[PDB]
């Protein structure tokens, strides 16, 4: 039976722990002992790992939810992963570099991985998919899980779906059995890069959606911004992804559904509304409303402008490039509409 | 020669369209500035609605707070309203269009053309019959459609949005584009009329489902999954009762989004789930004469799918039908999504 290690214990990692723990305790093909690597913290005199292993509640990152008793918190990441056939990577992108340094050399020979990390790394073609970063560093085949999946709602067992991107078909099916429940439904698609690139690009669209909200517009306008954005994400994937790219993938939960949710609510939408209404800078708004964190939407747009410059294709992505110019070239946020309005 | 336009209908969307078409017809030489609008007569405060429109230039009941262009003239007799028209815009709730076509049969100018804005379906010998086919066969005019993410109140406020014109004749499509398009109302002409019209009709069924989930307290993950799964069933329905690309137009994805977030079907479905009052009672109390289109479309869909022996393949469509018409408890709606063919 296959052993599972959840690498990460935050909001989403704990929500995922509820699903994986519950399936591993019921399904014969998985070992019921699911390890979860927990970055140790002092929670009013008690180690967070001890809290998880005695109270079965991540009181800091998923308070109010019982974790399945078979999920074991492990404060050392090598000890968490050394024995696992399946590694679920679910940490903030900032920390995956360090985690992978500690793990290289210490994994089982046929270990496989699935990344839940939404975002994008750096490399030769400008961007590099995070799952390729992990896989190359650690030498393991990689899958991805991406969808319209807010962690608090998943923890509450409110119905939702998600996309598993996995090249190997038996692996995709194995991962579906691990993570699917009556209220967390899974589609397995044999693409990885197309599933994964939506998670980065959607935040660029969501900044533009926020500008439109900040300008007084409503649902019809947001719907056009999502529609044109989706078209630019499809075209961009076809330019950027190594392999074949079909439009249909973008209608999976990783594409259109996660795009809809992010454009109706989220950090990128909220800050971009504030930017359009208060004229304050993104850096200022990050400090005043995100406690100094980098908003990924504007940063990805700037990265897209560099790629398109390398390819000679800036003029074919007006919505992406309008987000870029409003965030970083001082274009007035009213001209963002002028671009929706003189589009093709 | 210039073309004369008749708007057949005067509701929430009817009146918003009269604002657009009235303004374009007054500024463009190829359209006679005199646009007639057939207004089903109503006694309002001792006065005729047609006379309120022709004196006050506003449809105070169905589009309050907006002035209609004074060149738009309300007309109570539909034959008189259409008699001299080259272009007829059909925009009435789908339950009335049959009767109106019987009153107009035989009385139209020799080479008249039509465009249907009506979001519904009908039934015929091939199972599905499109409303544009009903109109066109019964009146003997060629038919186009206009469908998109077009909440009428926002269009009337000149908030930016898009729509899709479906038209087989490219010259005719260009003419209708000129008639309808404004700097805040952008039009794409495509030739796949049937698919455009099906999208418009079926999205209101999905929106009833969406409203049910809002009313039971599911959040955005569930709404996004209802939207996405609704889109999959829409695509499967088109493939059977009619290509992917049309669903990326405004009439597909965009309209599904705007409707499941801000339409009248969604709002009444939510109240139904929260209050247990009936659709019919809620329609009368909350929409002040405006008409739901989704529940009836859901009934007709079930009948169409029954005759192709395909009911069981469309569980979301059928879940909406059975809650609205067969007394299935709205608490059970979601269970219809937990075994959907998309995740099999
Ligand atoms: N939270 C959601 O609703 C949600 C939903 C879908 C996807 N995601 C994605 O999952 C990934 C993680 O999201 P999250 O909600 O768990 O974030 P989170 O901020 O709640 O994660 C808490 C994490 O902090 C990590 N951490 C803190 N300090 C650390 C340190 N010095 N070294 C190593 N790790 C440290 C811990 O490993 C812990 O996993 C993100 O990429 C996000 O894109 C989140
Ligand atoms: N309202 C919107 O936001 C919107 C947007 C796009 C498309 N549509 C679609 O437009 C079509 C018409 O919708 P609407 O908003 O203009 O109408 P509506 O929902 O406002 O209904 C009001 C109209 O119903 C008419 N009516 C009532 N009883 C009648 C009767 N016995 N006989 C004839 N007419 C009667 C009235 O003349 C009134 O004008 C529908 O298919 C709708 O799905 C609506
Ligand atoms: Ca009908």
């Amino acid at each position: 039976s296959k052993k599972v290690c959840i690498v990460g214990s935050g909001n989403w990692g704990s929500a995922i722990a509820k699903i994986v723990g519950g399936n591993a305790a019921q399904l014969a093909q998985f070992d019921p002992r699911v390890t979860m690597w927990v970055f140790e913290e002092d929670i009013g005199g008690k180690k967070l790992t001890e809290i998880i292993n005695t109270q079965h509640e991540n009181v800091k990152y998923l308070p109010g939810h019982k974790l399945p008793p078979n999920v074991v918190a492990v404060p050392d990441v090598v000890q968490a992963a050394e024995d696992a056939d399946i590694l679920i990577f679910v940490v903030p992108h900032q920390f995956i570099g360090k985690i992978c340094d500690q793990l290289k050399g210490h994994l089982k020979a046929n270990a496989t991985g699935i990344s839940l990390i939404k975002g994008v790394d750096e490399g030769p073609n400008g961007l590099k998919l995070i799952s390729e970063v992990i896989g190359e560093r650690l030498g393991i085949p990689m899958s991805v899980l991406m969808g319209a999946n807010i962690a608090s709602e998943v923890a509450d067992e409110k119905f939702c779906e998600t996309t598993i991107g996995c090249k190997d078909p038996a692996q995709g099916q194995l991962l579906k059995e691990l993570m699917q429940t009556p209220n967390f439904r899974i589609t397995v698609v044999q693409e990885v890069d197309t599933v994964e690139i939506c998670g980065a690009l959607k935040n660029v669209v969501a900044v533009g959606a926020g500008f439109c909200d900040g300008l007084g517009f409503g649902d019809n306008t947001k719907a056009a911004v999502i529609r044109l954005g989706l078209m630019e994400m499809i075209a961009f994937a076809k330019l950027f992804c190594s392999g074949p790219v079909s439009s249909a993938t973008f209608l999976e939960s990783c594409g259109v559904a996660d795009l809809i949710t992010t454009c109706y609510g989220g950090r990128n939408r909220k800050v971009a509304e504030a930017f359009a209404r208060t004229g304050k800078s993104i850096e200022q708004l990050e400090k005043e409303l995100l406690n100094g964190q980098k908003l990924q939407g504007p940063e990805t747009a700037r990265e897209l402008y560099s790629i398109l410059q390398h390819k000679g294709l800036v003029d074919k992505f007006p919505l992406f490039m309008a987000v870029y110019k409003v965030c970083y070239e001082g274009q007035p946020v009213g001209e963002f509409i002028h671009c929706l309005q003189n589009h093709p």
